[PDB]
């Protein structure tokens, strides 16, 4: 048995801990209404993605990692003498990127794939790999892992605002949203996940009341959990993100993990700007 753990470019996790553990990166990639198309890495800067963004007329579609791009890697991930791979994928609720991962795992021999829908996205669907490199360190098998990182998906979930529906309701990516339409009254809209889908949750009078309300609702959820990691996830708007973080830190015991992570360009694509995510999980990741 030798175990190694994946992922797709959605899970967002800083380059020292992709460095650190070796892990290894299915891309998906950005194309916008000009033909201009690009992998996701971390030598994308992400406010030069908003700046192009915003001088589009049309709004910018992304594509799950080919079916082939997977094989390729778990190919190399083979020949590197690995045995079992779990791999964290993107939502299949927004993304074909885990039944890609699951489809092209059947056609690498030699190796055995665990593909694991994290139901969620950006650094929450990080916490899974996370979740699963410290597993594998602990001696723990692959069924081990992937029945942990269910229990683990129970208690995990997220809330988010975003300035104008425009890019989620063009795209496809909200879900029971097609009353919110026809010039939704100012009123921000505050959305949650729930089953791996975006939905609509409450539509407050301001944005710094949604900020408010992003706050409660997670707070209402997390205290009732024995083990805590909150994870505010900003868009392009620093102050959005840097508020929210200051007030969990002044309104959250010590006890809480809060942690501060950023939205790359695929998910912003289908945001739009002013994104702002607050995460949580049920568990004591380790970040480090
Ligand atoms: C605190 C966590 C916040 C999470 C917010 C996630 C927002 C997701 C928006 C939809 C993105 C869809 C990407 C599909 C990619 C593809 O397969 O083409």
């Amino acid at each position: 048995m030798k175990i190694a753990v994946m992922t797709d470019s959605t899970s967002y996790l800083s380059q020292d801990l992709i460095d650190k553990y070796n892990i290894q990166i299915a891309p998906l990639s950005v194309t916008f209404d000009d033909g201009k198309n690009f992998t996701e890495s971390n030598e994308i800067a992400i406010e030069e993605f908003y700046n192009k963004m915003a001088s589009s007329q049309t709004i910018p579609t992304t594509s799950q990692p080919a079916i082939g791009e997977w094989i390729t890697k778990y190919e190399m991930l083979r020949d590197q003498g690995y045995t079992d791979i779990i791999v964290i994928c993107l939502s299949s609720g927004i993304s074909g990127s885990y039944q890609s991962s699951y489809q092209a795992g059947e056609m690498v021999e030699g190796v055995n794939v665990h593909a694991f829908d994290s139901k969620l996205a950006a650094m929450i669907e990080g916490c899974y790999v996370l979740r699963a490199i410290e597993m594998v360190e602990e001696g723990y098998e692959p069924q081990q892992i992937i029945d942990d990182l269910t229990n683990m998906r129970e208690h995990t979930g997220a809330y988010l605002i975003v300035d104008d529906l425009k890019n989620l309701q063009k795209s496809g990516a909200i879900t029971g949203a097609q009353a919110w339409v026809g010039t939704l009254l100012k009123m921000k809209p505050v959305l949650k996940f729930e089953d791996g889908k975006i939905i609509p949750e409450e539509k407050v009078r301001t944005k710094k009341r949604a900020i408010q309300t992003l706050e409660k609702k997670v707070l209402d959820i997390v205290k009732d959990f024995e083990e805590v990691t909150l994870f505010v996830i900003n868009g392009d708007h620093f102050e959005d993100g840097q508020a929210l973080y200051k007030k969990l830190q002044d309104d959250c015991p010590s006890a809480y993990q809060v942690a501060y992570s950023e939205f790359g360009p695929v998910v912003a694509a289908h945001l739009g700007s002013g994104g702002l995510g607050l995460g949580y999980v049920g568990r004591k990741i380790r970040l480090t």
